[PDB]
């Protein structure tokens, strides 16, 4: 069976919007796993979690294979490879959190979906910066709902 590191897990603040409505979750517990496998091959995978300590059916996540990220490194016009991947993000979640108590945020966590509805749709889980002049997006992923593994 794969086993699991964790590299970060914290509650964090999120800014959930859909079309017409956007809400703040504050007890939102997202995680960073670094999993492996060994026998009968070496594989790594990043596994990218949500969940809501008050809200059993908010999950969202995102499992990411070594091979699998050169092209999400790409697609985002990353300039980290794989292994420094997790430190880039778990910076910019560090970032979020110290901004959390702010009424205008400098970095804000923001799990956008284009439908009116939370539903089995994808969602982006976006990393922005604010400032005077514009509106900065570090990092867009697309999330799916549910859990990574059943139940």
């Amino acid at each position: 069976g794969p086993m699991s590191q964790v590299l970060f897990h914290q509650l964090v603040p999120l800014q959930v919007k859909c079309k017409d409505c956007e809400e703040r979750r504050v007890s939102i517990r997202m995680s960073i796993e670094l999993q492996s496998v060994s026998n009968p091959v070496h594989r790594k995978d990043l596994v990218i979690r949500l969940t809501d300590d008050t809200d059993p059916f908010f999950l969202y996540n995102l499992v990411i294979s070594e091979e699998d990220f050169q092209s999400l490194k790409f697609q985002q016009g990353l300039l980290v490879d794989f292994l420094a991947f997790p430190q880039k993000f778990i910076d910019l979640l560090q970032q979020c959190t110290q901004e959390h108590a702010k009424e205008i945020p400098r970095f804000l966590l923001q799990l956008v979906s284009p439908a009116a509805i939370l539903d089995n749709s994808p969602a982006f889980l976006n990393v922005v910066e604010t400032n005077p002049e514009k509106h900065l997006t570090h990092l867009s992923l697309k999330l799916l709902p549910g859990n990574d593994v059943e139940i």
